[PDB]
């Protein structure tokens, strides 16, 4: 039997230039797996050094030390294949709900590198090791193209405007459709002398005046690339509505939650939007109730800040009838075991799940494997530039090819266009 | 003995959203290596030529399914049965199979993909680090990076004539400290731009293209960024330029935006007196040989002078430049020549003539990190692989840091700029 023998960790930079860690788990046979940990811009504790003379306080040398001095003794000798056991051991070694003692980034690095070490030991694909023999669904992506809100200096209230290449027969064709719309948009922006520098996700933040102008521009880009909105490519939003919710007044840039729901409803009547993420604030439970009752029969309603990949919040959301899809960000919770339990709890209640990148990503592509492992049918992993995004699409295309006739590209949005 | 058994290739996207290929070389023992290829040139007489499909229905003609087909249908038969370790033999076989000087029949992208993937398969067979397989036991020098921060010319829509403004963290005791220095200056620069209401979206290389009016504004802004991050210009961090002067050279008038080659040299000399610039790339146009000699006579004893478009990683051009005394450092882009064997020979031939060599990224990169291993494999002492955001850039720095850590006491961070201090 193959057991954990050592764990190495080192400090790298993420795609924004800030430190994070990569972790290598090594078995007693000399097999190993390596994974790196992303980071967002309210969740499991990302442990930073706070040394002001180093990376403005964002080093992760202490988390690395926790991997090497705490998790190594806690895990060595245990089977490389007992994923749930290893994750429980780390959760207990930390002892706190939010992983604030050892660092959720230290624990997630080990959690992912361990699964890969086991898969590499069996010489089996990670998605098959994690998801079993019937892992076979390639996800329909939601692809960022235009940014606003807190992610821009334009007049867009909402944070992200995405396309979904819903008519693609394959993931690789979904990628091409996305890339061609991206190229048409880039050229449209150049022709309009609007900014073409890209943001964290690899899409654009031109100076547009309103959510509707952004939606119109994506429609123009779709058609210019030669595709039909609604039939070939639909739209999705991330409002990140907490960003413009006044908790004292209970208003969204002056509007009641009922007004805000009316605004989203009108957009959905006039645009081929089939998914809305965080349309109301994370704690506006009456708003979410009205949003779910008003559009939950017609459009995918995704909780991101509402759920934070957290099984307790998901269960409370489902009991109250809120939303119909869950964003899954493994580092928000900190182990694969808890990520899987979030996915299972949502899926058996009829919710879709969507594997998601973070704004600070790395060259690690685990979330592509996780999306296939759990047959989620959806992923959210960025625009069509910058290799910390593209590498996930490249990994999905490799998975689809490796699976040959077993692959199925299949959107899990219940309400597709 | 371990021989080449199969080669696979597949179509991926580069960091710009355009197609390229990854290649997997598989041995008869089942060991393998994988390598991906960055963006090149499809046309012209300067570089070895990458092969594009040119199908308007697919990725705007930029697919690479023909190159993938050449790997599987042409290179597999030419190479199977040969030893995985005979790197030179394999590269010679591929050069022959294509039959053209610029590799335009099979594609430089197909041939380089196999060339890199084969080296990786061999190193993985031996379970040895790639830089140790390619460069031997005394590969151990970590390169001083030149780190993009501000873009201009054809790579921007601002008032900067020059194309790239870079920093070099020359006082770093290690590559990982060089990375931290760069990242802290990058971050201070980003915050300065935010406070000045200037754009912070990034270009291909992961740096900024703010609306600045002149080269001097950009150079001054880098000085402020360095100091704001807590470092001292000249002593901790120097500056480097890529003028890309061919882009503003009028070939009929023989003028650089109205200036003779002598005037442009005078401009560069004034810049070097007033700023801590220790490296200039393509300061004059690629064929202005009188301009380049004068540049070499005026500054070639004081600052590094890089030929990129002057040399295009081509040994016959490098040899003729050295004979005429032009430049003192050479940019090395492996896909501009198309095999590892020719890359190593370009480096060797430049190096024994006293020229420094600088491994370089391309504007369309991938998550592949081979040029990091190559800079260390050949102990070049310098690399040019982008700004401090976007992981097709960062992954190279991350790989350099992994190499340095892996080497322990064997590692040496050492700048090869002849005008190092
Ligand atoms: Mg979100
Ligand atoms: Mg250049």
């Amino acid at each position: 039997d193959v057991v954990i023998s050592d764990i190495e960790a080192r400090e790298i930079l993420d795609s924004r230039g800030y430190p994070t860690l990569c972790v290598k788990v090594i078995t007693n046979t000399g097999t190993f797996g390596e994974a790196c940990v992303p980071s967002g811009a309210k969740e499991a504790l990302e442990l930073r050094d706070k040394d002001p003379k180093r990376y403005q306080g964002k080093g992760v040398l202490q988390a690395i030390s926790n991997v090497e001095k705490v998790l190594v003794p806690a895990l060595q000798g245990f089977s490389v294949f007992d994923q749930i056991t290893a994750d429980a051991i780390m959760i207990d070694a930390d002892g706190t709900p939010n992983k604030e003692k050892l660092g959720a980034n230290a624990i997630l690095g080990v959690s992912l590198a361990l699964a890969k070490a086991a898969a590499n030991t069996l010489q089996r694909p990670l998605y098959r090791y994690l998801g079993g023999s019937f892992s076979h669904v390639l996800p329909c992506p939601m692809m960022n193209l235009i940014n606003g809100g807190m992610h821009a200096t334009n007049g867009l209230q909402f944070q992200e405007f995405m396309i979904r290449p819903i008519s693609a027969p394959s993931l690789k064709e979904a990628v091409r459709m996305g890339a061609e719309v991206f190229n048409a948009l880039k050229k449209i922006l150049q022709n309009r002398q609007l900014a073409t520098g890209v943001g964290d996700e690899g899409g654009f933040a031109p100076n547009l005046a309103s959510n509707a102008e952004a939606l119109d521009l994506l429609l123009t880009a779709i058609e210019t690339a030669g595709f039909t909105p609604r039939e070939d490519i639909s739209l999705a939003l991330d409002c990140a509505a907490s960003s413009f919710y006044n908790t004292q007044d209970k208003t969204y840039d002056g509007k009641s939650y009922a007004d805000q729901v009316g605004i989203l409803a009108e957009l959905c009547e006039h645009y081929p939007i089939d998914s809305i993420e965080d349309g109301l604030a994370e704690e506006d439970f009456e708003g979410w109730k009205l949003l779910s009752e008003t559009l939950g029969d017609r459009v995918q309603l995704v909780g991101d800040d509402l759920f934070v990949t957290n099984s307790a919040l998901i269960a409370e959301g489902i009991a109250q009838g809120l939303a119909n899809a869950v964003l899954i960000k493994p580092n928000q919770i900190g182990t694969l075991t808890e990520t899987a339990e979030a996915i299972r709890l949502a899926t058996i209640q009829g919710y879709a799940t969507i594997l998601s990148h973070r704004s600070g990503e790395t060259e690690d592509t685990t979330i592509a494997d996780l999306a296939v492992a759990f047959n989620t049918g959806q992923i959210k992993t960025g625009s069509l530039s910058r290799s910390e995004r593209i590498a996930k699409y490249n990994r999905l295309m490799a998975i689809e090819e490796e699976m040959g006739p077993e692959a199925l590209f299949q959107d899990s949005n219940p309400f597709s266009k």
